[PDB]
């Protein structure tokens, strides 16, 4: 499939160069694959959701998105012209308040409910969550992910946006699970990315158009708009049986486009998460 005059976000995952605007991508579209989102939240009735996204599970006197973060980043991963994966089911885990703030105990709340919650769902090709959020190192946070990696869920994490060593910062840090930083359109890295070695992979993060509340659209940047692209990439993969929540992030790095970004400090990874879709 074909979709013109895309995000320039998903034309980039789907080529093996800069400087085009059409998404490629195997019709499956992540049908039978379901994304968490952990964030803001997600307002679901945006037509661009289509009916598949929901919110799950809130910490706060509501469950809508007052804020517009959560809703981009589930639209990256799965709304019908801004997502990577235009068939997953979206789940929305409500984990930061309409500031964009949480406290610890909550996220780690929060990513403990999904280990758990994704067996009262149906995704049989498979089960990913995005997590666009951190703060500081935490032994906890980073444990917290760990244990939903190791449910049967790939978990991919915004590597943060300090232009700094994410091994400082949290869930970022954690080994195991999938550490996203953030590149622009002219395949640099993105000016506010952080590095070094604890990242996994880049993706699109600079000026990405995506859906937002009040049923609009509107374009953003950071770490936390590469890691939906990725989020979204992992189940589209899935649902084609290329590789599963446990091999992913891996899967994904062996894939890539290697060595195409610049200003990559060294001993950081140069690799720019891509589909290998041949139409």
């Amino acid at each position: 499939a074909a979709q013109t005059n895309a995000p320039w976000g998903l034309a980039r995952i789907s080529s093996t160069s800069p400087g085009t605007s059409t998404y490629y991508y195997d019709e499956s579209a992540g049908q039978g694959s379901c994304v968490y989102v952990i964030d803001t939240g997600i307002e679901a009735s945006h037509p661009e959701f289509e009916g598949r996204a929901q919110m799950v599970k809130t910490y706060y006197y509501s469950s809508r998105d007052g804020n517009g973060h959560g809703t981009h980043c589930a639209g990256t991963v799965g709304s019908r012209t801004y997502g990577v994966a235009k068939k997953t089911q979206l789940f929305g885990v409500k984990v930061l308040d309409d500031n964009g703030s949480g406290q610890y105990s909550t996220i780690i709340a929060g990513m403990d409910f999904v280990a758990s919650d994704k067996n009262n769902r149906n995704c049989p090709k498979g089960v990913v969550a995005s997590l666009s959020l951190g703060g500081g190192y935490s032994s906890s946070v980073n444990s917290a992910a760990a244990r939903l990696q190791s449910s049967g869920v790939m978990v991919a994490v915004a590597a943060g946006n300090n232009n700094a060593d994410a091994r400082n910062y949290s869930p970022a840090s954690e080994p195991s699970v999938c550490t996203v930083g953030a590149s622009d359109r002219y395949d640099r890295r993105s000016s506010f990315s952080n590095y070094g070695s604890v990242l996994d992979i880049f993706g699109p993060g600079t000026d990405i158009l995506s859906t937002w509340i009040g049923g609009s659209t509107r374009s953003i940047s950071g770490t936390s708009m590469a890691t939906p692209h990725v989020a979204g990439l992992a189940a589209y993969l899935m649902t084609l049986g290329k590789t599963t929540a446990a091999s992913a992030c891996r899967y994904i790095a062996d894939t890539a486009n290697k060595g195409d970004l610049s200003n990559i400090p060294f001993g950081t990874v140069n690799l720019l998460a891509y589909n290998n879709y041949q139409a």
